[PDB]
DNA sequence: AGGATTGTGCAATATA
DNA sequence: ATATTGCGCAATCCTT
């Protein structure tokens, strides 16, 4: 129907639940996007650390010549 | 009005656009989830390499430390 | 008995 | 003009 009070209450409650469900789905989607940004920055940091450790190892091993 | 031909054409075109837009958004979310798996595998590879090189550097520094002046 | 999910479409808004 | 976004609805699924 469209007039009964049981119907109006059911719609009011469902509209709350539908919005809650859609907000939750949107939040999960955004969280996945953020995770990509976080991992990309972290992999960039770790790669720079690899390069730094390699430079320190090379510098140390050069001491064997002198 | 809401029964005119112009209204019907606008809504039919928009409904097509809505499905196209939401399909693409769902596909992007699928690609993003795949990217997380790929970046996680790369992260684990990098963590292993950093740990290996850190140990290699620590042992070599300790070797030089045991050298007499 | 009542919330959570979802295919669908109206509507407002953003964008080109 | 199309693209994006929020929402209502009703059917449906799941909880209590």
């Amino acid at each position: 129907m469209k007039h009964s009070d049981e119907y109006k209450i059911r719609r009011e409650r469902n509209n709350i639940a539908v919005r809650k469900s859609r907000d939750k789905a949107k939040m999960r989607n955004l969280e996945t996007q953020h995770k990509v940004l976080e991992l990309t920055a972290e992999n960039e940091r770790l790669q720079k650390k690899v390069e730094q450790l390699s430079r320190e190892l090379s510098t140390l091993r050069n001491l064997f010549k002198q």
